[PDB]
């Protein structure tokens, strides 16, 4: 779910309040996303919507009536690293793969005050 999202980005960038951060960034980085990524970070954000969207096709995940935004899982972060845990179901077990595979991209690539809050007018 976003808790487990945002602590995971914290796990990797502890100075970071990833739901003000990364939300509204680029094309691709809060709801939503169409166009053509703006930088590395935006591409980040398309890799992990595409990722939901796989998600979505599990027969698993059309299982349960609970989407990835809300859909707990369990994790843990240390020594800054992040372990998804073996007791997850095989949909979470997915969303918590596409979790942690964005928050490990995010704190990878450069950031870009000028794609804050970008005008969907460039997507
Ligand atoms: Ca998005």
């Amino acid at each position: 779910a976003l808790w487990q999202f945002n602590g995971m980005i914290k796990c990797k960038i502890p100075s970071s309040e990833p739901l003000l951060d990364f939300n509204n960034y680029g094309c691709y980085c809060g709801l939503g996303g169409s166009g053509t990524p703006v930088d590395d970070l935006d591409r980040c954000c398309q890799t992990h919507d595409n990722c939901y969207m796989q998600a979505m096709k599990l027969d698993s995940c059309k299982v349960l009536v609970d989407n990835p935004y809300t859909n707990n899982y369990s994790y843990s972060c240390s020594n800054n690293e992040i372990t998804c845990s073996s007791e997850n179901n095989a949909c979470e077990a997915f969303i918590c793969n596409c979790d942690r595979n964005a928050a490990i991209c995010f704190s990878k690539v450069p950031y870009n005050k000028e794609h804050k809050n970008l005008d969907k007018k460039n997507c």
